[PDB]
């Protein structure tokens, strides 16, 4: 299991939502964030930015990277970043069930 | 050291609390956050909205390698209703822990 | 990679802003959080009595560096964050497999790995 982390430009978020939904992946924790890179300014210096967790089987990482990066896209600084964090138990609280990799 | 990371129901936070404290798990970091997924969303369309992303609580405790299935347990436990939107626990691995006043480093090797 | 993620008081934010893009680590997520462990605090209040709280304000800094520049980032963060006073904060390191940058979908890896 994975952790896939990713700060965007808050106006994309229901782009990422639409095509995270579309492939399956309709659970998501969503954080109102702030931060700074290569972007600036008009400064302040720290901008809003929107953080999107989704937690998935290491085998849909790859699609869930690409289904981010093409909705949350524009071409110009301040895109935001993805970020890729292992997770080693995956437990949902109303049944008590973990998921883990079989390893 | 590992990191406990719940998804819970905001009103269950003193529950966890609670639950953590009795058990000595003082140290926790606490998010406001929202999230969706198996629950249905609430509608409250007024005349004369939608609100897909409910509310929720995140609370984050990093706690050794040992401690981990006992912290798991009592957030189930008093996070719990049996509903759809209970949340989710997700542990992940933390190398290093350090204490900013004493710069003093955690560190695991086995 | 790694992602050092550090807990400090609110009025840190600056000096630790500051220390980090002197350094050259410009890059960083900044979330509004709450907390509590060794520090305890209000227990003190205005109104002729109510004395309560439990989860002070603290601030969440990430910042995701190569494996090389950690040890840098994190004395960074605990020289300009620290008062000595409990409640300081902690700084976590977590390991980060993948790395996008969403305008160009480049992925930084870590070499060692297949595939
Ligand atoms: N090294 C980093 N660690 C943590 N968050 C980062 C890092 N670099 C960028 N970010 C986050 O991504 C957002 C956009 O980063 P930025 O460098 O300005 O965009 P981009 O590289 O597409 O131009 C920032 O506002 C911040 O939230
Ligand atoms: N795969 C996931 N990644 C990140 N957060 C998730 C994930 N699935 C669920 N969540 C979070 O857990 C909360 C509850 O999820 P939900 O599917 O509605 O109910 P349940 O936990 O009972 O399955 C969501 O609102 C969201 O915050
Ligand atoms: N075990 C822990 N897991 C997660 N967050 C923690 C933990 N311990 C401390 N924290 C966070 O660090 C902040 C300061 O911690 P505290 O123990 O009160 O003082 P100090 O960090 O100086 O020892 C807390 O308010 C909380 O946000």
């Amino acid at each position: 299991m994975k952790m896939v982390v990713a700060v965007i430009r808050p106006e994309k978020l229901e782009c990422v939502k639409k095509a995270l939904e579309e492939r399956g992946f309709v659970g998501m924790t969503v954080t109102e964030v702030k931060g700074r890179g290569e972007q600036k300014g008009i400064e302040v210096d720290l901008l809003q930015k929107t953080k999107v967790e989704v937690v998935v089987s290491d085998d849909a990482v790859d699609e869930v990277v690409e289904a981010i990066v093409s909705s949350a896209r524009t071409g110009k600084f301040g895109d935001g970043r993805i970020f890729v964090i292992p997770v080693e138990k995956s437990v949902k609280i109303r049944t008590g069930d973990e998921e883990v990799a079989a390893a």
